[PDB]
């Protein structure tokens, strides 16, 4: 018997993210996963992924070039924090 | 008998993240995996990821250049941090 | 007979960050794992992974070049901290 | 009888960071492994990994530059420090 | 008959950071692992890792150089440190 | 019987750090470890790691250069330290 009991009584107004999860039992491979659940990305990059079978196999000139200059400005005032009875403020 | 109790009883308003898992039993493989529940990426770079088999195999000229030079201002005030009765503030 | 029992009885208003987990039982390979509960990962840079079975196999002529300077500026107030009945700032 | 108990009784508003694990039982493997719960990565480099079975088997002229030269500042007030009644600000 | 009790009454407001682990029973390769429950990585590099089987392996002209020079500085005020009625502050 | 009892009741607000753990019973090989509860990296630096099998294995010409020459300053007020009713700062 299995019983997984997670915030049953709750009495006034808190802040919550909740996450239950209850499991009973070419190139890139992926199988029986969760991910993600609560994920964040910013400024995330990726140039060159999972390309194929036999790229660029003879005789391949190649440059590569990756230029990141930039007046790019992220500001997060409550990333990922949930809060109760608080103030929050972003002021430029 | 698997049980497992969290959080039961919440009286006033806290700020809470909980994670509850419970679990009862061709060149990246992955299988069986919970990955990334509460993650967070911010300015994270991948250039060359699983090219694939043979990529660049004969006579290959290849010239790889990656610069990352830039006025970039990344400000978090509450990362992953829940509060209660408290004060936030990012002030420029 | 497993019982696990957390925060079971909260009376006023914490901060928290609950992780419970509970089990009963080509190039790279993982399973049954649990990765990135509560990570984070800032500026963070992989320039070459798994690019493959044979890559530049035969006569290959090249120039990996990586060049990170630059006027990036990372501000966290509270990282990772949940904080009760505080005051949070950053002030530029 | 395996019975854990934690945080039971909580009276007040305290920070918590709780992580409660219980387990009753080519060239990177893993397998059942629990990493980063709260890990945390600023400023990380990983410029070749894994590059694969027979890279560069023959006849390879490569020149591997790696320049890390730059103006970056990293400032973290509250690095996984959960805090209560207290006060936490950066002032530039 | 296992029994593990932590931190069950608590009366006022600590600071916390609780980690509670029962366990009850081709290059690289782990196996039954816990990693990085609290780790914290600040500017940490890793230039060649699990290259592969026979990199280089015939004829290789290689020049591996690494050059780590920056004007870079890192400020953390409270690394992994939980405080309760104090005062954090980082003044520049 | 196994019991263990670690911090029951708790009048007051402290700062702690608990780590509890009970456990009853090709190149790099690892297995049932508990590595890195609360560990630290700072500017730490791994150069050439597990290359492979029969790496530069013959004929080979290889300059290894690794030059860390830098205006880095890092500085830590609280690393691993909590602390309660006190007062921390870093004043430039």
């Amino acid at each position: 018997p299995l019983m997984v009991k997670v915030l049953d009584a709750v009495r006034g107004s808190p802040a919550i993210n909740v996450a239950v999860h209850v499991f009973r039992k070419g190139l890139t491979t992926e199988e029986e996963f969760v991910e993600g659940i609560y994920k964040v990305e910013i400024d995330t990059k990726s140039y060159w992924k999972a390309l194929g079978i036999s790229p660029f196999h003879e005789h391949a000139e190649v440059v590569f070039t990756a230029n990141d200059s930039g007046p790019r400005r992220y500001t997060i005032a409550a990333l990922l924090s949930p809060y109760s009875y608080s103030t929050t403020a972003v002021v430029t």
